[PDB]
């Protein structure tokens, strides 16, 4: 099957809808700059490194 | 270019189709709750943290 | 809100277009086998593990 990536502006908006995200979808929250994957009965944060700036 | 995220229920199901998944696609296997990225001649596991529960 | 995954052959190619990738998209660079997520004013590398070979 196929899933994809969903994003919300804030972790707050994301939590309001996370029950409705299917397992296997990635979830990004823009304010906090955090990435997770939805799993059975929860979600697991993806380890990210420091921000690399955009090229000049 | 654009890729996406593919999803399978189990390890065996994913291993059976992985040759046909192009590089740069993410792969989620629900049973193991593991996420990978397809790379040249194989795939690399994405490091995940412990499960965060869904809000009550 | 949904995003997705974009890929490029090389890091140089990706850097050429990364301003036009929206926040919350994942970015894969094939030659370097690196995975990032686009964030405010930059991009963050995703921690990957060693390559698992494709099944026999």
């Amino acid at each position: 099957g196929s899933s994809g990536v969903r994003l919300w502006a804030t972790r707050q908006a994301m939590l309001g809808q996370v029950h409705e995200v299917p397992e296997g979808w990635l979830i990004f929250v823009a304010e906090q700059e955090e990435l997770y994957v939805r799993v059975q009965n929860g979600f697991r944060k993806v380890q990210l490194e420091a921000r690399t700036p955009l090229p000049r």
